């Protein structure tokens, strides 16, 4: 991993529509702070309503009937994510470092991870392009009956902080492959990243229009897409919460299709045959990924009564042992949390589970004076109906169950109005075969956590989601399609 | 076609729940109009949300891991569906008797199209059961990483009044094919035949709770289908209207997944060089159709003003010899409005288009004093802004437009908020090809019109749908998708 | 199971054409012999050149472009097929009867699994006639690219004695569904029950010349088939000795698509953690089933040394209990082979074992007098330079070898020139997923053996095959693709 | 189109095995003549049978379970065929120079044409690397059925010598994006070209043994790779003839999966409704692309009576006008006749047009006296029964038919052992999809001709091929389908 530049420049901060950079039409600004230091990086135009209404408007004229983005052909639409991955890879360092700068996470999970799952995503989408057949039809009578796969047209894409870079590529991989136009407003938290890309964008040669970055607050740019009378399908990725907004919103205005990908609690069930030792590390994973920032966390960690008090013991010294710092530290396992905010959040989620009578077994405060530093605590002896072992923390705070038996489990486990993703730990085939089947979650991952892959499928079950993110499945959202029925002179086999 | 009894015995009016019929909980009735007679037919339980919710638990005990639904093999899915199938053709003379009873529309209709088209339907999903694979995906690593289509659970289906029996095909053949679990809701103006049908499913073989079926209200049952929190998906077919509101009630409550079918106003374009006789009997089917009653009527009849006056001529000629009468007379064309509500809108409409300043050439009243019937209307110089020309009006009523060019007749096409189907008839391969593209429908016939497969998919694009009804895609929206990703010791190709 | 007919009439023993029987052009005529008393049913037309040159012409006309084969709606493919079921399921009795009078098999086998078997193939099968869509491609240029499925066009079928019905039902299936021709060759050992469905396909209402039936010899009508100039494709089920020559006959004349399901020599590995009582239940009916004429049978039982000598003596009391005698008898487990020369080639087989320096275990000679009746031998420490190791001995004759490591069973059991199946008996999640993907087979069953799914394909991967006979698979044999490039005026996406 | 190299240097011209270059085992070598001049351009190893041996054991070795390249990530496989790609179009001058100097096609087109169908080709299949997934199916019982899409192995590709480079390309994109093994023998009338991709392919950093391209002779190394007894699928592109041979060889040896792409005699059909101007310029390039040259020529133009007389002086001036000369020339259109043999060839096919009483229009003899040109021939008045009617040219010699009606045109068309291609010219809805439909072709241009899409799949209904050689079918035959059935608990739908 190259060394990077702890400071890196901020060269876009605005306002990303055809292919140029413009303030708001308030030219007002927001700034954006490095969660590291609690310091101001810079300052971005703050879009709005005005903005998105103008950005809606380019993507639509680029959206339209023998525009050079419509007769495109498909294969040069997988050449341009091709070459936009490249401009990505040529400017890693820069990327990893400033998304660390922006967000928080360690800089050798940014090049490592991120930008590696980043570049795996476009470059995937790209061979998507010239694929996504339709379909001729066998149907009665003498007709020739086919369908068409055509793009949805004008998407609205709203992404969190969590996963800037990745969030930005999970959404214009699939929609750009299928020869959508996008309308994207980043997380206020996080826009430093999502609006360089926008500039490689154009660089890559993407015709003006196809893809528009608005920078801005969320009831504020990302309500206006979601109410928009000429945005055709709206793909919105963050809290079950705000998930209602959008698709009443939805309903309330051009009954645009919808797509969610929202909150998590998902469960990682630890059998009595698991190996410890991997048990115990992917656990840590689990939940502690990303300062504990990510929807599919293995939130509720069920471990059976058999070996629980030894993985207890296992996952708090592990704990103990994850170093929190500087994000740009070689050694630095954990970051800060994104913000202010979201560090209060978490707080008043350690204070309930202390409160609600939870074992503390990992010191459960700041980290620090300067950042938004959390210490990874854990709590043992959690109890199904307390707040910490309900709602998603999104922050360091492990939960630790016990059970007895797999009837207990399965029922316990898939006792949530959530559904994104739930893991199983076994040696036995029978007992993966049948908790996998059994777990009502988007993604099981058996023996291991937090395995994305950009060929497979990413969503949610219940209130953590509608519609899948990523393989083949991605594609189908962004996708309209119509039924052709000619009358012929005699049909034949 | 065999003999219709005139006066088919009701034998079903209640509620459906467990494979058994009882009456509301409130022991309320609604009754159910002939609109050729306009007698009440008799009374029917009403069904509200108390009898929802009942049948929501009733449904959701079915879905139980474990339960001999979801326990059954897909192939014997299919086996049930080719049994209910096997029973409605045995019906089918009473069940065309009581549709046309209920309903209005011509028992030839009912029997040699309703009922033909149910069958087929019913028949076409039985073979899907087994057939709608999930995937095994390459991912990287070291993983074994697949896909499982698993059913999504509880679905609220929703069903108009226009083709009652057929609507409720299209809803259950996808649904149980997929191993879901069914609470519908029946259109209070057309209750008897669907009942019928759920008793069928009874004597088929379906496990209890599996399909139940509640007569009622809109606002009542329907709605309490669709803020429901323990329904996972609502599928609905009726106005754009309330399509509205079942969008924003999903939003409200479940973050449920919903599909639309809804209104239409589809165009009819005539090129020049098509062929009139074809041309102008397809263009009096594919407005006339069922009462005018269908959600892709041609509404809009472009015709290339070189052959305008001679379309016009030929097309009220047709209007006017048009037999309207009692739908069990062997002549009878057009049989009466559904009711009366249906009635007067439909008049409202022709007394707009009047006013509006339409050439009135076929006459534009009831055509009797008994039955809800309405005269084959045709209105000729039809403008783009006048309400008829926008609003789906859903009864008898014609608008011819005139057109010069195909860019012109694109445009003006295209220009409407609805999406549903349009249509196309020309000789020349270059103008159909080009036409079905630049239509903005979810299905394009040529040369032809309402030519409907079990096997062809088919929805809306704009205000006049969400998702597709038919073959493969049919299966898409009652599909939930589970990854599984499985470390192994060591991937190989 | 209902009590069979001892002694089921033989009504139909002639070659089957146009939906019409006739005697051979020579009046030749060869006897069908009862395997369990030696003596003669009756005798049955004994086709030839000749007469298959007058069904493959009979078949081509039926092929014709405007035949009401072809002209016939995709759907209605299958309801002919789903009739077909129907009419065997309706004798099932007799069918199940006379299968077993003319092969050995016990009845209730040829009821519960033959017959059971036969009706699910081909009710599967009527499901996918109008599902095997083409595709629109999203080619380069302004053009429409899209594919037809057309049937490959005259299609010759060549079956075994092993399962009568169930062969001949595993080429009709998907070659009926696709809407191909068939001129079928049956095992001169076992033509009777072939026969009587080739009239219940007449029954059905199949179009005459769409499936003709041709008892007869292999070198005889059979190599007439496979070197026949006007038949587009050849299926052929039986030895590799005579696929080689199916493969070349293709060559050397027409160049027609070849597909083979032929011999094999099948590992059972069973893992010292495997359930004891399971696998050796499950092991002897890996090699038992069907008087050990299987071609998938596990013929090479590999068992983990740590437990080797107990699931020896478990195996040797098993094929001891192993009940032989009357096919009828309610207790009779197995029959006797089908004919004499198999017989003699068991028991050469069985010799050669003995002189080889093989343990015999199990008594290795004749059961009895009367019918060719032998017992369950069981051949214990197997070498595997042993002939009986290497040779398919389709028999009851096990063979059960000792191993130690898994990188040693794979190496083992991979060598070899065929690759069938395989099996994999073990309770551990990361052997199965090694095992199943390191083992070269078609087919790899974990924790059981011959499990066969009309919807899962099957075949073989070396000197065993060519070609997936089952599920989708099973389809694209059938299927001739054309590629249809039209010029559009401007292509769209 | 750059300026190229007139001499452009051999840099390769030995063996290619474990991507290392070295000279055949008997130090033999053959020379590669330049078809403009007639001069030897170089020597270039003659592999053979010992030669193909190696690389067999190299390719064998290559494809060991836990090989680099059986362990690597498909999308990896993605990445070396976009990097290869990349290589190709560093290297496109050099290439195309070197495609027409070894070739004779002018070098416009071995750039523009031949150079970018080859980038497209390979960059097409990297994308579906990691997409060609398999199954989960839902099969009977409680059981867990899925399908495994694995690598055929050992890919023995053979092919010609009229479009070097691309053949080539058609052969490793399928083989590599699936990730099997190649052993590719190149013509030996032009090496050159596919030598040199040969070094790019291990600059690209394929794993060793991957691809391994042997020059030679067809009886020697063609014929040790059909029928060697470690090739598990053989694919080969030439003439019918030798298509006999390699089906036979593989049946008389290894029973390994073959796959042709043979000759044609496609029909080109002009309907006089046709655009007269695009017909003939259409008709002119359907037939002298590449010097007569393509197996998809059309062979044999039927035009319509009414516009026959017209279009065949149409025909005869654009022959007359047709420069031939140069290759390196910016107007040379025709360049020479491969080699001598070829040459002398056509000319015995011009010979024997005149012999068989055919009214030659356009000059039919050599065109010059240093190279291998031949004048752009035009036979009028032609019949069905001509050799030159009959037999496959592969010249530019052009055959014009006359006909009178749809149901003629339909038989006579159809009446050929061949059916490669065909192509319909006509502005006729009705006339396009019928004929479509009608015509025996793996291909069917309508109103366009050699439109070649590497989405769409290319190949021959009788003996001009067998299996489809582009798109997603281009993978079918490079894919071996194993099915894992493990028993499960409890299966759930």
């Amino acid at each position: 991993v190259p060394t990077p530049n702890q400071q890196p420049e901020v060269l876009y901060n605005q306002i990303f529509i055809n292919n140029e950079w413009h303030d708001a039409v308030s030219k007002k600004t927001f700034p954006t702070v490095n969660p590291s230091t609690g310091d101001v990086i810079c300052h971005v135009a703050e879009g709005d309503k005005a903005d998105v209404d103008r950005a809606v408007k380019a993507a639509r004229a680029a959206f339209q009937l023998g525009s050079p983005w419509r007769r495109m052909d498909a294969s040069e639409r997988g050449r341009l994510l091709n070459r936009l991955a490249d401009l990505i890879e040529r400017d890693r360092t820069y990327l990893a470092a400033l998304e660390t700068l922006d967000n928080g996470k360690p800089y050798i999970i940014s090049y490592l991870v991120d930008l590696d799952m980043v570049l795996k995503c476009l470059r995937y989408y790209a061979g998507w392009a010239d694929k996504y057949h339709g379909k001729t039809i066998p149907i009665d009578g003498d007709y020739f009956s086919y369908t068409r796969h055509e793009p949805v047209g004008v998407c609205g894409q709203i992404i969190p902080w969590n996963f800037p870079l990745l969030m930005q590529a999970w959404k214009l991989g699939p929609a750009l492959a299928t020869g959508n136009v996008v309308v994207m407003k980043v997380a206020e938290q996080t826009p430093l990243t999502a609006l360089y890309v926008a500039n490689l964008i154009k660089e890559a040669g993407f015709p003006p229009g196809v893809v528009n970055v608005i920078p801005g607050f969320g009831p504020t740019a990302g309500a206006a897409i979601a109410s928009h009378e000429d945005v055709d399908k709206v793909a919105f990725t963050g809290s079950t919460e705000v998930g209602h907004l959008i698709q009443v919103a939805a309903g309330k205005s051009n009954l645009k299709r919808v797509t969610l990908e929202i909150g998590g609690k998902s469960p990682n069930i630890i059998m009595s045959d698991a190996d410890m030792d991997w048990a115990v590390e992917q656990a840590h994973f689990a939940l502690f990924f990303n300062q504990g920032q990510c929807c599919c966390a293995g939130s509720r960690t069920f471990v059976q009564e058999d070996i629980y008090a030894e993985f207890v013991e296992r996952s708090v010294a592990r704990a103990k042992s994850r170093v929190v710092g500087n994000p740009f530290d070689s050694r630095t396992e954990q970051g800060p949390q994104v913000d202010e905010t979201q560090f209060k959040k978490v707080l008043g989620y350690i204070k309930s589970g202390k409160e609600e009578g939870l074992k503390l077994l990992c010191g459960g405060g700041a980290a620090a004076d300067r950042g938004y530093f959390i210490q990874p605590t854990v709590f043992g002896d959690l109890q199904d109906g307390m707040t910490i072992a309900k709602e998603e923390i999104f922050g360091p705070v492990m939960q630790i169950l016990k059970f007895k038996s797999m009837e207990e489990v399965v029922g316990r486990a898939n006792n949530s109005k959530y559904g994104l993703a739930a893991a199983v730990f076994t040696k036995d085939l029978d007992k993966a075969n049948y908790l996998s089947q059994a777990l009502q979650a988007g993604t099981v991952w058996v023996n291991c956590y937090d395995v994305f892959g950009a060929q497979s499928p990413f969503g949610g079950y219940k209130l953590s989601g509608s519609g899948r993110e990523l393989g083949e499945y991605g594609l189908q959202a962004y996708t309209e399609v119509k039924t052709v029925t000619v009358r012929v002179p005699q049909k034949n086999s």
